């Protein structure tokens, strides 16, 4: 069963996919809604992002999370949170950001670029492989306004590489020495 919290997630996140940045801005509601204080709502969001980061860390066999509320506030990352039993539940998230990279082309030459990067990506195990990952990824691409092949991927797992191959035909890679993966077509757009 997906991730449940001691507060009303549906009240907190009206949309199915919630977009948050360093501001950690609680989504607007409608007038009928009375609301808890903003500081409290932000704390709820901070807890959600902390727990998501930890769960993603467990899924990826990481000894420490790469996504946290604290990290979100001190960086320029964007998280897209997919939400799902009165309290509501969280299915998963994807986190992106622009990063400066020293990238190898097909001629083993290093190029300074700053592409959009897929930094963290997680769907709760109970409902993995149900198409939820694609749902998040499609929404992100649209909002971020980028093509799949324009992306750099930070340490992509075996699951993600299949995911990208199936859904976007990202198959051929240009080997890197950092732990980022780029795909054929990455440099044409550069
Ligand atoms: C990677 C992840 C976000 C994929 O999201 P998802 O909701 O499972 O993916 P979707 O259901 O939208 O797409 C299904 C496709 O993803 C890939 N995939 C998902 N789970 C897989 C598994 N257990 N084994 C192999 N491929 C898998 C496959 O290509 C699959 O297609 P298929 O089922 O027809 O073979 C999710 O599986 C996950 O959270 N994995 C663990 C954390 C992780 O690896 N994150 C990325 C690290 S950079
Ligand atoms: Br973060």
């Amino acid at each position: 069963g997906s991730m449940e919290f001691p507060f009303d997630v549906d009240a907190l996140f009206p949309e199915r996919i919630t977009v948050l940045d360093q501001h950690l801005r609680p989504p607007a509601r409608r007038p009928g809604t009375t609301t808890p204080a903003r500081v409290d709502l932000q704390q709820q969001i901070m807890t959600i992002i902390d727990e998501l980061g930890k769960a993603s860390a467990k899924a990826q066999n990481l000894s420490a999370p790469i996504t946290s509320a604290s990290r979100m506030q001190s960086n320029r990352h964007v998280v897209y949170i997919l939400k799902d039993a009165g309290k509501g539940a969280i299915i998963g998230f994807i986190k992106v950001g622009y990063k400066k990279l020293f990238v190898l082309d097909d001629r083993e030459a290093h190029n300074e670029v700053e592409p959009l990067c897929i930094l963290d990506f997680y769907i709760h195990e109970s409902v993995q492989r149900h198409g939820h990952g694609r749902e998040l990824f499609q929404y992100m691409l649209q909002k971020e306004r980028v093509e799949p092949h324009q992306l750099a991927i930070d340490r992509p797992s075996q699951k993600l590489l299949k995911f990208l191959n199936k859904h976007y035909n990202l198959e051929t890679t240009v080997p890197q020495v950092n732990n980022f993966v780029i795909f054929e077509g990455f440099f044409a757009h550069q």
